């Protein structure tokens, strides 16, 4: 279990809205990684997906031997362990278990979360390209691995219902899952069939950014017409692309038992990756830019349940205009119009403080994470602290031209010596090993 | 426990002489690294130490937060777990359990090694630059701590008998120790005080590997007497530069239990950081070539033991004029004639074949590792199988020019697809992470 | 269940276009075979039939105790599996349930298929020389047996409408079967009486490959005039000889409910044994080359149905002029011109390469299988690669002169190592135990 | 299960003293061949293990992917089912589950035995020449593996008492164990260690056939000397090769609890390969000549249990000098005079009439079973049935020259019929398939 130092520290919102306008990220702080590192100049390490808690923590990422492109073959290795101070004050990451999923399933953008005795990991089978998954009716394979601490593995094939015939493709959204009320939840996103109940219930409903229209050129019909056709993709076989949360009860069993909850998509953009968080009792998820506004965006979930069952999940958006991310063509770090477009990079965020602590939800919050600074291209990963209209501190790591790709924060306190750490798991092009070397940056966020 | 494919393959010579003219070394193959990289630019991480027995392995490194450089502070690594099998066929080092003994204590020069359910680790205790250790007549603080499986641990500061008032200081060699007939033995090194009893024991002896001569332009007489010479060095504290062993009883309860064993000079170079292995029931030595002779020196080690303890060990060289290593001035790698040097970089060496197995001890011997290729510099690291001339196999890594350091080789066989590996762990200077990126590199020592 | 190592490689196209080009045989690796050995010099084993689904593989081969020939008595051997890798990285093919239905009735040239939970095969009953089944106008009993792997065992006698004084014989085509949309499909062949609606319909119809004007010295006129008499045999009872395909629902109290659908003789050559298999989502069918045209036949079947019910096939040929088999007189493998042959061997072939990859359908094909290279005798062995004009890869087995008959060939790859393996299912001319020994050859094709 | 017809017909012995006078053996009948075939022509299939019991069979042997020598990797085929007729009236085994021990442990010798609901077997783990194993002082690793007819699937390493430092090797017989008493009983044999226990109180006894006096020409105080010395082994280690059995009682979690009971050299020959039986409630042993008596030895096994253990063991031989063996020297086919000779092969019988049920025990037996019929080479493997000083009845296989090696005779009886068939398992040399063909043979053994 973690220190004593960190188990009452963790899943919270650290700094009140006064304390959030004086917050500075201080050096890089070196410990041993937790992340293992390709033996191979071509060796691919990608997609991580990281979930701590109060008892522990899970990771997990995907490995291809021969570059980062295959349809067929990968291994998934998953990582679990804890916490521990340092003689310097700062954080270790002991793993204490280590786990190399290799048998020829292709397991792919997985996302995993802490489960009372181990972690949950829920991926898909690929056997295809992902364009062609949404093109065939049918959707690929999904599965959810429950590992336990004590080496016990239960791997099953689920069929939520409501997925056949209706979703052409479904994907974890890579982000963490979390454990929620005896229920994992993950955060999902695919293609929706046209003429299906969910695609009906979607028709004519679309969300646009508290913020976009001060920033936005085009008129209020104009942007509301070109935001409706945002969540159709012609390139995605013509499905509606949607973005949701499967919850799963935590059983050894399960088969049809989790649940897919789409978000209605007046409150969401476009379906894409994403990763659910929990601050105290209350859920949040962070959605991958993928379409027209290309900032951070982040959402308190509100999770209704009928019977003990999860049955509706409601979004409320945290308006901001900050941190953008690198996109393509007309939808690049500088777009702020509706519109369709199908690019940009995950890069989630970690709210310092507490959006409901403001009269007005979100007015003033505060947030950390990883970001590309560029317009297009995935190069010059940088570490920041930032409000809703502006950054308020920044360090990028290497030199300029430095490629880069998904960015995943956490953070979380140590109550012995009272200071937040936040660890940035950036995907880092390297020259040396491999295509990437996903680091565990690590460093403390001041107050002053 | 390693998995059934591995149980049987461990700690033996796997090709016959006729076999092993035709190896040759397989490409690299990309496994998830057991070891931990640095998290900032400025981290250090080095001299690794690495043990693999039947059961499990063991492994561990030096940890140093800013620069190599430290007389004060530094944290040890210490990593353990089993070898299974990948669906590619290659082995994958699964973790299972991690320590960072993070606690004030400068823990240097360690070696660690395998034993009945853990890992024993073998260090001393830096309080000054080294070269002070040699003119201080008081040797530095000796730990061995054992890590079990259960995570238990016991640390115990040791005095063995004969190393106070006779070694003004006292090293792990940092290569690995082995558990041999319920004794823990570790390669050690240091500096002995003039006018001792191992001091005069010592008197007029000397080693000149057999394929000197025919290398060396000098005549018999003048190498005598330089080679006498290069066992005294005046630059550390005018002692008399002694390899040995040292031998633990394995308890959790040491004091004064652990045995110094020296080497006899006459069988034995200057002494220098090492390594030893367990091949079937014979033990043998690594010798770092810290000395006059630039090549590879492995010894067969015969231990006596009188009343149930280790009582002297004699050492028989394979002799080789294969794979050099860079030195400094009269002392790099073309060098080939005795006289004083105090130069040069670990290059453990794993013996493919039985150098018993000729009627003359050692006549065609063959062995794998890595080696810096170049005179000077501690550049150009290159995996390689050689015999005793010639290098019959070889890819160098990375660009000309790349930085490395030490290299730690370990070779075992899957008995069920059976073929030969060979993990090359090697210190390499990286640009991104850290000053020193330790990759255990594995590739497959091919028959034909 | 097969192992996860091949659940998702199973019917596919496995290479692309470019990819098959440089394909080769690698050697033949060692398994347990899982075809039962004759325990008598004179026993005969033959006609085998093999079907390979993602969750495991039905066997199954006619067994005679005196010789080949016998029109009267015969056991049926069945055998049922999975797949899963052994420590060598190569397949094993471990059998779960074996049986031998050995009860007087003559169940011969029999077809067997996958099916969920089981194996359905479809045989007909032998009570006289096949010659006379063609004469007589009423058809041989015709019955589809399936077993399930809980041991439950249902055999029905059918009568699918249009058999009866339509089809003087009818008989599967001993090729694999195969499960497609709940209905389980077999090739079958025969012979038509003249004067019936199917013998009108099909009244001045023929099929001409491709590639046989650039080979036949024969006007264009003349070879249609000789391919329109190559579907008659005056030797066969005056019949049409027929090609098809007989469609049953998954039932276990199947009557009439197969359905009988014959190739249209525009789209394929005469009559003969056959075997369907499953590229995806698409049904490809082998016919053996009995007629004129000794060359490998394989056509892309677009099946259509009325009312959840198929009601009617079309083939598509993959145009080429390689792999011949060994006939008789002016039929041998020499042969390019139409006439009326009824000769030949089955051999079929696997398309490791789609044909519909390319802008011409089959443009530039690649398969592999066995083939008996000689012109008229059925012998030398031979494994090979080829594309749609050349033998690309091929490695005979035995010495020159060495006997053999029909030959199954099926692919699948491993998606854990991601390689290829073959199995060649071929029919040896034994000189120790058995008139046959069918031996399941197999090896990897490898890509360079 | 066995079919009704031979569930009252196993283990027993089937005909009285005057019929075994009128047995004549069969022709061979051709039925579906359980053991299967090598698929490339180096593969090597060799050491066959069967038992037979009321309930159902259990078949094993070693396989090995290049040549017939290897002292690192090999696998072991495992198969088990029933006993059904067929519509001819004779028996076919029903293969109802196979199994492939293939994961890098090098489990040789293997001897296999029914169980109630599977099959149990004991193997050693070879890692270095069959020599090498008597001259190291340390015993083979020994291993028990059970598998049941439910897949499950529990192997454990033994250590039974008596076997460290006095048995410098120790392997199973090959031949059948057998289930008695609740305690599975396996053939043993290896070398033991000079001045132990065991040694001592074997020392000054051997053991001379009954019919050998007649037939040497050596005087009783030479054969007594010569015979002694017959049970030490200068080319094995110098140690006294030991013939015995193991008895385990039948456990999941087995550790110590087998125990090593030796026989009386003073009622058995050298140690050798053998095979236990079960002729109602009497237990056989068969012992392979390996030493210099060339003819078939058969004992009656008395079982003492101490406390519900077994406690020793005694033997009474059945005295013959009928169905030689092919040995090398002096020790060929033709030899009858002690000495000490280690050649010869494994060739069991099987006895078809009660050695009790003369007034003198085994002053009439009848035996059937296979053997080499040549002087020192392993050629010419004929099927018979003798009394102690003839053959009455007789049929090699193949022509003259044909190779082959181990025989394993089980005979059985169909109560339905009336008649008793006999399987005469063969290794025989192939020059198609594989280096051998293990074939098993059946026929009947006809009264008259
Ligand atoms: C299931 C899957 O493939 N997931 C990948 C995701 C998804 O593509 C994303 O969530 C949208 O569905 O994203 C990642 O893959 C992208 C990456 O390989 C980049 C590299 O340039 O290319 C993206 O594809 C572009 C393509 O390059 C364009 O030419 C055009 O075809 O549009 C596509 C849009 O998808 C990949 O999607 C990612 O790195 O962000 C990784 C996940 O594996
Ligand atoms: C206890 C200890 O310091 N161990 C280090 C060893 C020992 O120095 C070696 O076994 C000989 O006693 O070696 C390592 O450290 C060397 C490394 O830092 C190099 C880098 O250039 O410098 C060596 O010192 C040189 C120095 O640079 C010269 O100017 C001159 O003073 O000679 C000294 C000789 O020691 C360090 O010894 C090593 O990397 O090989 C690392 C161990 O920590
Ligand atoms: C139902 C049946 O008999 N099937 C057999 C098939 C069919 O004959 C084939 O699909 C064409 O209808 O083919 C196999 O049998 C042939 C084989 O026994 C060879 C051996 O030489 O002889 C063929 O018959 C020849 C005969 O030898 C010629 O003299 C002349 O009469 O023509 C006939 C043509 O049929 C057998 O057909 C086969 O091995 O290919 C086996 C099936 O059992
Ligand atoms: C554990 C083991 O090796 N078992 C093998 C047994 C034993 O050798 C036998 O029980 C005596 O201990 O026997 C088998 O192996 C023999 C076979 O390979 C023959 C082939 O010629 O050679 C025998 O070795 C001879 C050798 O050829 C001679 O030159 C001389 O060295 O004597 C040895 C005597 O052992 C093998 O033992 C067998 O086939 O009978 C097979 C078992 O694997
Ligand atoms: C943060 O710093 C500002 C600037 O000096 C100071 O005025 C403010 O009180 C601090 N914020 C709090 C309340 O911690
Ligand atoms: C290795 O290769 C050589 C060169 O062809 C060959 O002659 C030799 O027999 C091989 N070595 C052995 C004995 O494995
Ligand atoms: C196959 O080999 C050829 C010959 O070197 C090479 O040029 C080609 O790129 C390879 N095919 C592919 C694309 O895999
Ligand atoms: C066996 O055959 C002999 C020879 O005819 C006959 O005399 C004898 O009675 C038979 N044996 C028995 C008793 O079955
Ligand atoms: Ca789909
Ligand atoms: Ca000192
Ligand atoms: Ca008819
Ligand atoms: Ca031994």
């Amino acid at each position: 279990i973690n220190d004593n130092r960190y188990i009452n520290g963790i899943n919270q919102f650290y700094f009140s809205i006064a304390e959030g306008r004086n917050l500075t990220l201080g050096p890089l702080l070196n410990m041993p990684s937790f992340i293992p590192t390709a033996t191979t100049p071509e060796g691919c390490t990608r997609i991580p997906s990281f979930s701590l808690t109060k008892t522990h923590w899970c990771y997990t990422h995907n490995v291809i031997l021969n570059g980062c492109q295959d349809h067929v073959s990968s291994n998934q290795f998953v990582s679990m362990g804890i916490i521990e101070p340092t003689s310097a004050g700062f954080p270790f990451f002991r793993t204490l278990k280590t786990l190399y999923l290799s048998d020829g399933v292709n397991r792919k953008s997985c996302s995993i979360s802490t489960v009372p005795g181990g972690c949950m990991m829920y991926c898909f089978v690929s056997t295809q390209p992902e364009r062609d998954d949404y093109f065939s009716a049918a959707p690929p394979e999904q599965r959810i691995i429950i590992m336990y601490y004590n080496d016990t593995i239960v791997e099953r094939i689920i069929n939520p219902p409501g997925v056949l015939d209706v979703w052409a493709t479904l994907n974890p959204g890579t982000g963490s899952g979390v454990y929620y009320l005896g229920w994992v939840l993950f955060p999902i996103y695919g293609g929706v069939i046209k003429g299906t109940s969910l695609w009906n219930n979607q028709a004519n409903k679309y969300f646009i950014p508290q913020m976009v229209a001060a920033l936005c050129s085009q008129n209020q019909a104009t942007q509301v017409q070109n935001a409706k056709s945002s969540y159709y993709s012609s390139w995605f076989g013509n499905r509606m692309i949607q973005s949701g949360i499967l919850a799963c009860p935590l059983r050894q069993d399960l088969t049809n038992e989790c649940l897919v909850l789409p978000f209605s998509n007046d409150q969401v953009l476009m379906g894409a990756e994403g990763r659910l968080y929990m601050y105290g009792d209350s859920v949040y998820y962070y959605q991958r830019s993928n379409s027209w506004w290309p900032m951070t965006m982040l959402y308190k979930v509100t999770i209704t349940f009928t019977n003990g069952q999860p049955s509706a999940i409601s979004a409320q958006n945290v308006p901001t205009q900050q941190v953008p991310r690198p996109g393509t063509g007309d939808c690049s770090a500088t777009n702020r119009c509706p519109g369709f477009c199908l690019t940009g990079v995950y890069a989630d965020a970690w709210l310092l403080t507490n959006p409901s602590s403001t009269s007005t939800f979100g007015s003033e919050a505060t947030f950390t994470g990883s970001y590309l600074n560029t317009a297009t291209q995935r190069i010059n990963p940088t570490m920041y602290i930032a409000n809703n209209t502006q950054i308020i501190s920044s360090q990028q790591f290497g030199s300029s031209g430095q490629e880069a790709a998904y960015g995943h924060t956490t953070c979380f306190r140590d109550t012995g010596s009272v200071m937040v750490y936040c660890i940035y798991i950036i995907e880092l092009s390297s020259s040396l090993l491999g295509q990437f070397q996903i680091v565990p940056f690590i460093r403390q966020v001041t107050l002053s």
